[PDB]
RNA sequence: GUUCGCGAAAUUUUACUUCGUGGACAUUUGGUCAAUUUGAAACAAUACAGAAUCAGCAGUUCCCCUGCAUAAGGAUGAACCGUCAAAGAGAUUUGUUUU
């Protein structure tokens, strides 16, 4: 049941908006081949997931 | 003066009676049942020391195991790639192998 009020809380977490930080944090990769096929799903999906 | 013991006498050895002899030879206290009875104050009633035991759970304190939550923190896997929708008006082009 705690369990389940956990996820029923969760969806609270994700109406949850932005509230922009102060400053951004910025890297930048450089490579000589992309076309290795999983690579570019990954950096797709670990893109979207961490709302980077 | 009281008793116990030994020796002598009068009678039937122990016994009574008397002489010579060795001890022992104080009284009290520390001894109240408590509780209850309308009277010039006594111990007379009225009780009468009879004036509960086995077992179960839970709860505080620490420890371990296993869950779920929460705060932080990490490790890894997931084959295919992003600068609109509708309607209206104007401008340009368009004989035989795969229908």
């Amino acid at each position: 049941r705690r369990h389940e009020d956990a996820i029923k809380r969760r969806k609270e977490a994700v109406n949850m908006n932005v509230e922009k930080p102060t400053v951004y944090h910025c890297k930048v990769f450089q490579f000589k081949n992309l076309q290795n096929p999983k690579i570019r799903f990954k950096l797709k999906m670990n893109s979207k997931e961490l709302s980077l």
